């Protein structure tokens, strides 16, 4: 027989168990929430040891057949440490790879930004924010100028991008911090179970979204420092809110 476990991001792993129920063996694969792009090869109780880039060809009642894609490209379970972002930082996620592409903002004066390379629907995972792992006290207890890349997780952990790792010539193995902010934004960030980064988050679509579109994301200010004005952002955002409310 065979078993596919579902995240509730939309991504699997598919293979036949062990003698004790474990996905541990050569032939199991994780398979991307495209239900098509697979990483697949060795597996120790559903930890990716050598996942080889595939193709999810065809589903026989309920059983998988795959092709390799050419190439020597092989993935491991590599979850970031609050020093080591990865072990291959230019080792880019394959499946992200198709789908965006980093370039210069449309919007004035906010560096780089990400962009979609294909027309895609709602609720589609475009993008993957990995990073290293640090504290909220560690980044609320430092310097604002280092807070550009820092992604809250969850209430224990925030996900940063730091320098160097915020060029992309140094680090491309994930792409979702080069999202920019809107106010109309049409993605949003949301939980991953990534089988090489762990633990994440990502840039799902909320909407249809054409080919070259920017992707943009509501940033998360409500609990920057309060000054008079209440909670004091960052003052490109500041500037951008008061533009937004004029409309
Ligand atoms: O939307 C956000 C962050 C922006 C942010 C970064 C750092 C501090 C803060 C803020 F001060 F808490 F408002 C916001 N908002 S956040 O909800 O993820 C966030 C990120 C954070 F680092 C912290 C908090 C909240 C709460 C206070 N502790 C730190 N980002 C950063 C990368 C691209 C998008
Ligand atoms: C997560 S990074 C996004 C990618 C970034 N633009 C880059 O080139 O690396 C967040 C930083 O991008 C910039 N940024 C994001 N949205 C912006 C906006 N709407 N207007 C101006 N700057 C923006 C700010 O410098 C912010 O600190």
């Amino acid at each position: 027989g065979v078993c596919w476990i579902y995240y509730p991001d939309g991504g699997s792993l598919v293979g036949e168990v062990n003698e004790d129920g474990e996905m541990t063996g050569e032939k199991i694969a994780y398979v991307y929430p495209d239900e098509r792009t697979a990483l697949y090869g060795k597996f120790i109780d559903g930890e990716m040891i050598e996942g080889k880039l595939a193709t999810l060809m065809s589903t026989e009642e309920g059983r998988p057949h795959f092709e390799l894609m050419p190439g020597n490209s092989v993935y491991h379970f590599d979850k970031s440490t609050s020093s080591c972002i990865s072990t291959n930082a230019l080792l880019p996620d394959p499946y992200e790879s198709e789908r965006v592409y980093v370039a210069e903002s449309l919007i004035s004066s906010a560096g780089e930004g990400l962009f979609s390379k294909v027309a895609v629907g709602p609720n589609t995972v475009m993008s993957f924010y990995n990073g290293v792992r640090i504290t909220h006290q560690e980044v609320d207890s430092r310097d604002w100028a280092l807070n550009g890349n820092t992604l809250s997780l969850d209430e224990e952990t925030v996900i940063d991008v730091p320098e160097p790792y915020n060029h992309v010539s140094k680090y491309c193995a994930s792409l979702g911090h080069k999202a920019n902010h809107s106010f109309t934004p049409n993605c949003i960030y949301d939980m991953f179970v990534h089988p090489r980064f762990g633990p994440i988050k990502c840039i799902r679509t909320l909407r249809a979204v054409e080919a070259d579109e920017e992707l943009t994301v509501a940033y998360g200010y409500d609990h920057s420092p309060p000054g008079k004005s209440g909670p004091e952002a960052p003052e490109w955002y500041q500037v951008e809110l008061k533009a937004f409310q004029a409309t």
